[PDB]
């Protein structure tokens, strides 16, 4: 079921997964993982989401496919062509994970702190239920970071 | 500290990168999160690792650091110059995420499971406390999804 308990988010880490067939994918990983196929869905228009890539507004929206397994929260992505994150990233690397996204109570201060460290911030927007940020952590982590803040 | 609670793995997600300078890249990890600085160790000699690499023994070591994250356990990796999956990684890939690690409590029976599903495993070998393999996934995952036993 994958939905023995509701997902405590606070206490998951995500990573994301960008591809190019995510009903291909979605069904690979639900096969290996012996686990009921998830459903997926449209992000939301630039109306509501306000993505804003590298200081740019992007109609970019993408399919979600969502898997739940103990401490992990895996995420299939499938990006429009618009400019984004995810497509820049499969466009120039192929199918593989994206980022690592930690929830976090205050987006704001977080953000300032990393701001401090010398960070900063290359694709934010909003959901439903919240909003997110991506940093620009590829270069010294190696893996690119985001942090999520659920309302 | 990372250390409030002791690690419990069979609760945990652990992301292995492959990384060309561990000091370096544990110091850029230790300030990111803001923690204390985890130290690195090398893996187990051949002689206790018995590491089997696409079938064929290598004495293959690495330096290794651990972050822990609450559900997260980073992992860096730096393999020495013998044949690895981490070597085969970093030379072809350059550093970035290797494998998404799950605990299993039986790993015989559970690689069992993959066989049937027509999988494969890459590499394993043993650790003081444990064992793991590598499984063939990165063609339908996207990812090397390793498993881990401890006893």
């Amino acid at each position: 079921s994958m939905s023995k308990n509701i997902l405590d988010m606070r206490n998951t880490v995500q990573i994301g997964i960008v591809v190019r067939d995510i009903e291909e994918s979605l069904q690979n990983y639900a096969e290996f993982f012996g686990v009921e196929k998830p459903q997926w869905f449209w992000t939301d228009d630039y109306s509501k989401a306000h993505t804003k890539f590298n200081g740019r507004p992007t109609k970019a929206r993408a399919k979600l496919a969502f898997f739940e397994l103990g401490p992990l929260q895996l995420e299939l992505i499938e990006p429009d062509e618009n400019p984004s994150t995810w497509r820049e990233f499969l466009d120039k690397n192929g199918e593989g994970i994206h980022h690592i996204a930690f929830v976090v109570k205050d987006m704001d201060r977080k953000v300032e702190e990393l701001y401090r460290k010398g960070m900063k911030v290359i694709q934010k927007g909003d959901f439903e239920g919240g909003r997110y940020a991506y940093i620009d952590t590829l270069r010294a982590l190696k893996v690119m970071i985001e942090l999520l803040e659920n309302y």
